């Protein structure tokens, strides 16, 4: 019938209630995505997804007529497969990594021009596979490979951090980007340099800059408090 951007926001409403996430429904919606095969896939490899997304957001704003192009806004509302096993509802994460984006090899491919809109949902997939809370298999590539994304996107966060009272999605991106910081502490193994010369300067000084912008923001104080803890928690890492 066609992949509807208007429709695909249903797939989290029926399964995922607020607060509570049941295990059986997630199991029976995970297997059908692999079984059907021709669902709304995020794989729009580098030649395709680059020029579509940069022209979708920059040329038109305010949702671009409810962001219903059928090719670029489809990924945005495809969070079901990204938040399918986000918190702890991961009966089998191998399927989500093999049949779906790995979150450490396919994420980088589209990272040439970082799009915060994709990152929020795509970053949630990184949280989905990285670790539910502990069960993720200990893979050096999962953490060592993902330890360079922050540096690549750290400049982007800093670049938009200096802009004050000029955007609305910055708070959401900062609020949505702090969720990963609150997850498992940064690794301190042979890899994952453990706040070395190139891993501490860009992880502590820049963090305060984002915290300073949030403190100066006129938004609610509910989200401002977590930012200080996020930087504080990272500092004590």
């Amino acid at each position: 019938h066609g992949r509807n951007v208007q429709y695909i926001k249903f797939l989290q409403t029926i399964v995922k209630a607020e607060g509570k996430f049941i295990k059986k429904c997630q199991d029976m919606v995970m297997a059908e995505l692999v079984n059907s095969g021709e669902d709304v896939l995020v794989f729009y490899n580098d030649r395709a997804s680059f020029q579509t997304l940069i022209q979708m957001m920059r040329s038109e704003r305010d949702r671009m007529d409810e962001n219903s192009p059928l090719f670029m806004y489809h990924i945005h509302l495809v969070e079901l497969l990204a938040v399918c096993t986000e918190g702890k509802n991961v009966y089998t994460e191998i399927k989500c990594n093999s049949l779906l984006p790995l979150d450490d090899i396919v994420r980088v491919v589209t990272h040439e021009d970082c799009i915060p809109e994709v990152k929020i949902a795509y970053i949630n997939f990184l949280n989905h596979c990285y670790v539910d809370t502990e069960v993720e298999m200990k893979e050096i590539y999962t953490s060592n490979h993902m330890w360079k994304l922050f540096e690549n996107f750290l400049v982007d966060i800093c670049r938009a951090c200096n802009n004050t009272s000029d955007r609305k999605h910055a708070d959401s991106v900062l609020e949505k980007y702090v969720t990963e910081i609150v997850m498992s502490i940064v690794t301190t193994f042979f890899s994952s340099p453990f706040s070395d010369q190139s891993t501490t300067l860009q992880t502590r000084q820049p963090v305060f800059v984002q915290l300073l912008q949030g403190v100066f923001r006129v938004y609610h104080c509910n989200w401002l408090m977590p930012s200080q803890k996020a930087s504080v928690e990272s500092c004590i890492r």
